[PDB]
């Protein structure tokens, strides 16, 4: 009688086969019935939010708020608001929200609120609107130790502003419940770099411990796939380490760099890109303009980098599911050994199971290591954690200190990624520990023990 | 991007055709838009409620809490333990509940609760330990002016006191958060009784009316199917008032009198028909006895529909579909132009059709009105309504107080059925007024109403 | 490891021998953990209170509040500011008054409160800078749902309404939480009368029982003991039902009238005889004036009971052990049959002894029956959760209402007693079904089968 | 009235005497009134909690909570579940705990709760359900500013588990209410080293100081006794900065490595000697192995301080009075001068006035200094903070940061002793200052005079 969720069934079955494909249920075999509990939200609040728009006609919306585990810290996660959102779709962000948070090792809990509201084609009155209402049937139900959200897809600044300003009417207390607010009213720094900065490190120390140190980052075609901000700050980032950018590209077409193997983007050719890439205007107007021209060659229409014969590194930022089997093959005749994911689904099956086939037949550089993006990026959920800290300490850091505990998580992130795939899913030597696995099992095990510690399953 | 509910799209789509098929959206075209924030609760909580079974085993198990509206009245939901709840069933029972109390008069909202717990085969123990995690669970939604929810199938006195303990544990105070209550400590009287003492006066109620007193409920044909404790207090109540008992079925076997012209039943063989169907015995072991076996014709895995013969006033306290479309038919030929349908869902939909053209083809006196469910059995939540105005009052009342609420409750739903069905449903002269068509128009007008005044719609 | 308490360790030795003795074990085996659960209080809290002097010096004191059980209801009690008052006490008092309230019917749990501090011969400002700081630190646990203190020894009209502004002081809720407010700021009426008229109420059903309608209070010697207002209003009350009052004593000798075998008291007598309690002059001081030692006769240095001379009724209203042996064996002696303790909780254990040996001694209807102080003295509290259910309900009462439900409350504590008199401790002689033993096995088995449904023992 | 308290009653005699034989009544006659005022607690909370053991049987026990005093902070205090534990115990327990507090200077108050529960015997299932009628009954008193309840006897890792698990079902906010939490659930580092590092410390400081730093940790005899967490880290601690350990015990005969003046333990045998006391084994169970009759001197029921042969410093940690008199001139004839109890609560009386009478006998360099338990106690209380610091702050510190806080504490703790000793107790030159009396009246001072400024008293 339970309600079909694909997406939601999709990620728990997924999870059930990878646990029980590798040793840890043998080992433990109490730890299935912990499956049979985390599966289950901690609390589901659906609420009715009416508005009214700028014509003065009642809207009805329905708001959700997912609350999946609060086992090793306060329910965190953000609200998106989009047209497409029901239960399934919270639900399975919410489940992997839960083991996002538990590798990044700061106390948060997983959720996921947001709503039906379609913030395209509404004015400023009608986004105010409608967050007043939302954060009046929401309000009972957060806290600055209960409930943090945080923004998404559908929620900017704007909106961040409008709810927090509401709950503070509400509850009468100025306390850090949403994350993601202004600089002047208890914000935070490194916020809009956060994941763009940490997959880099992610990535940095995964080639530090692959190759024993030697190059980290310099002369590498890093390739920074995608226009947005995320691949702006990784651009960046890798050429102030040193790297090179050779490929980036959006969604839409291939803004590849003059020379795939000498040229580099440059710091002012990102700020380029982001000023004409944050409205509608795409790399098309770009190569329209002469500067972006003759300085990148443009072949729109299939992907940045699948003409790209020279690409060392891979960051599958531009589309979802951007790294299929041509692509895939070709990375390693390439040179392109060393993967992470910047965003979330933004590779194909085929990049994965590639990276499997050849980390499982060969060691070293030529086995093709990939991470995943439960663990890759997770720089926007550690500086959400940073935030929550300062607004818990009444206190603003600056840039370089939540430079400093960023590295110092995603260290601990990869840390316990690989120590966990290499005590489990066994390399028998060589063998790079597989990280999907790895990342997968770690999260597991930590939400678990932490659930059986605080007497949730015998 | 809805999930499908398949017993609440029904619902919806039977109340929007109702509505529309009336001269109430010419009068008020703005009542359009009020359906639609009707058709969205103004809370749905799920839960996860983790126990322990005898064995020492973990057991997972979802609760829900659906407040629907509000606009008049607290929640007054009921809890329904059965090993097929989910949001949709809530959903529906919900959406049923707010019009059902809307008729009733008093101030209650409209709501549902429970899991999908199964309580049969299951020990005291168990029922004890999953009561008190659900309450655990619940009891920051509850209170006594938030939700007061009440029992309903697989929740009785025994859920009732463990959940009204845990609460009381939890909260350190003793309110009136749920009906349903011991006598000792904060119950009610004529609770049982409810039910079948409500029904009875308002089909009382509309005899006297459609034939200005000249015919009563006494001296009547009363059939009173169905074995449930409900039939009893019907069978006990027309009895008393006069009238004769003559068709108490089951869903098995009916204990029909073989003189059901003039013979009738007795008040001990109603307590004797309410001891064999608490122990699940047959009402066959009743028709044991010899003199009862030839008192009483009985028809062995048979209800009195099928083969109705003579009756003058059907009374289907029974469940879901029972009366059928040829036995519908065998209903109207046989004279029952006044039926009651003690129990919601009586007779099937073909019955209520047939029962609306041959009422609108007949004249009134040879009208067969139908009692619609929503409105015939109001003297549970109207009891309901009693018990909390009791707590309030701290203060128990007596028996006969209990019994002229009762009586004013259902002349109250009566009065507002006919006044709704004369002003929209226009009946002509020498007509019944559609009663089902009234209670529907009544609920929606008044809850509309009063959302509007409380600023719900504009 | 236990503490010693000797009066609570005596109260829970003697209703367990109670308890064995009567035949309700052998029914109802499980009961048997009843007894341990109950014993133990849901929550005892000590507080400080620190208060300040006439002088400006600081005064620390202890305060307590004993909440043994709320399985019938909310924790209804008294306080009680004596310089002898500690756990044991206070615990002893909360223990008797559970099954007081449970006896009496209304929805009261039982529970006690106050303090060490000793208010004779402190001035009004002491008082009330000590009962400011008493409810400052006791109002984080009392409510109008959780629990409700009221007077006692110690705590009169001046305190409570001290207690109260306090109260409204820091919860900002006019509300009924505490019992014995004034008239003008939501009192109740009856209330100095309360207990004087209850018990009266009490025996008369006693007498309806005992003679099965026949002589009623007019034509008995009903023995006062005191010119307090319990037996100032008994004797009004007996007085306007036209029986004779033959005795009174305060502190000192015995106020007789001259002939106490005819002449007996009027209200002009009892008022006057209230003024000089009023102004501590008692009953010596009445013989000192000239017209009331012409019309009653005095015996100094002596209680009524060594000289009652011809008696049928008799109550010790003064204090506890009033009536002893000797006395006891005096009034079956002078024909005393209808012995009723309004007040005096516990009494000489011999007297009870005597009555208990004379009720088995099969006198028939001129038995002497004997009513526990526990069902006697109901008044009270019956008056006080009046006062609870006029304070919810918004409406003062008028004073013949208040009186037609002593007279129900008082009807149900006897019904209760002689119905669970005749269950378990039933008499192989009808003669006077043991009024002691009935009343604690009705208190006894009404708390344990409500903690029963309630989940608080299985 | 009041009752009696033997330990209570005890410890409040021995500092009201400590008190008045300084002459700090002398410059602040008022304090005395503190001393009334901090004798009588803040609140005591005594509840039932009732819980099923693994084969139904409803069992009931009793729960207690005091907090003495909260003028220097928070109470904090830990939960003891022993059979033995009552009202005195606790209240005896918790005024150590205030002046303890008062030392460490942290902001923490006075506190000690539990229960007569006997974990020993119990299964897990028993400790999970006691743990959650425990805090069901416990959580509304208990909060992140209002009560911080820690691990003690009794309550281990597991208890703490399930007693946060269950209060964060009841109150649905994430905080840190309780101490002792596990590494990955907001825990702390440096929680088993709190007691051995901060003592170690301790002594350091001391001897820092009466040398002048003649005479540092390096190349010193440490008489490590009492095996446990306590001794083991204290011993690794002292080995670290280079001192020697000589002498080892437990609850049977004492260890004594071979050379109790030249052989040190090594890490590896103090390993051995966890794992020992681990599966409560003992060094006579283990003699027949190889790495016992070779290194090690089993000395079978005498104590180690008889055969000290050449040592100066010593922690008696086995038991209760475990230096005599005798033993004590032996051991400084031996040449020890600067014993500390490390987690022992008091020697034998006749040790302590042998050492102090040897304080003004002669100079520091023969006069034997003791430091009192409560001020060398201070690791645990301090690292407690310290993870209430930082639960707050909302980041986990790394185990060096927590190290140099514990020696600014201890610092701090030892630098108010000594300047409250060299005030008050005005030794003169060449004498060592009372550490006991000293930290007495450090303690005191410091909690009446905040207590006067928060106007607890006048």
């Amino acid at each position: 009688n339970l309600p079909v969720e694909p997406e939601f069934e999709q990620a728990y079955k997924e999870l059930a086969s990878t646990l029980e494909n590798s040793t840890l249920f043998q080992k433990n075999p109490e730890y299935r019935k912990a499956l049979a509990v985390v599966s289950v939200p901690e609390r589901v609040i659906q609420f009715r939010v009416v508005w009214e728009n700028d014509k003065g006609e009642v809207q009805v919306n329905r708001g959700f708020r997912v609350q999946f585990n609060s086992a090793l810290g306060p329910y965190k996660g953000g609200l998106r608001f989009h047209p497409s959102v029901n239960l399934s779709i919270l639900k399975f962000l919410g489940f992997e929200q839960i083991f996002k948070n538990a590798l990044t090792g700061l106390n948060m809990g997983g959720g996921k609120g947001g709503s039906d509201f379609d913030p395209k084609g509404k004015s400023d009155s009608e986004i105010r609107r409608f967050c007043v209402a939302f954060m009046t049937e929401l309000c009972r139900h957060i806290g600055a130790d209960t409930d943090v959200p945080a923004g998404d897809i559908g929620v900017t600044g704007r909106e961040i502003g409008y709810l927090f300003g509401q709950y503070r009417k509400l509850r009468n207390s100025w306390e850090g419940v949403l994350t993601g607010k202004g600089g002047s009213w208890g914000g935070s720094l490194i916020r809009p770099e956060a994941t763009g900065y940490g997959v880099v490190y992610y990535v940095e120390h995964m080639i530090a411990h692959a190759t024993n140190g030697a190059e980290s980052f310099a002369g590498k075609r890093v390739a920074i796939s995608g226009s947005g901000n995320v691949a702006q700050y990784a651009a960046l980032k890798v050429i102030e380490l040193g790297g090179r950018v050779v490929s980036l590209s959006d969604s839409q077409g291939s803004l590849i760099v003059k020379d795939t193997a000498k040229d580099s983007f440059t710091p002012a050719e990102i700020d380029a890109i982001a000023a004409l890439k944050v409205d509608r205007k795409q790399i098309a107007e770009l190569v329209t303009d002469a500067a972006f021209a003759d300085k990148f060659t443009y072949l729109p229409g299939q992907r940045p980098w699948v003409h790209v014969g020279a690409v060392d590194v891979a960051l599958p930022s531009a589309t979802q599911n951007e790294v299929s089997g041509e692509e895939a093959q070709a990375l390693i005749a390439a040179g392109c050994k060393f993967i992470a994911e910047g965003s979330n689904m933004g590779c194909t099956q085929a990049a994965i199971d590639a990276f499997e086939a050849h980390r499982e037949a060969n060691k070293g550089a030529a086995a093709i290591w990939y991470a995943p993006g439960k663990a890759a990026n997770a720089g926007g959920v550690a500086v959400s954690g940073l935030e929550m800290a300062q607004n818990s300490a009444r206190l603003s850091w600056t840039a370089e200190e939540v430079d400093a505990r960023l590295k110092d998580i995603m260290k601990s992130c990869f840390q316990n990624g690989l120590d966990t795939a290499k005590e489990y899913a066994t390399p028998a030597d060589g063998i790079l520990p597989s990280l999907v696995t790895g990342s997968n099992i770690a999260g597991f095990t930590k939400v678990a023990a932490a659930m059986k510690d605080q007497g949730d399953w015998w």
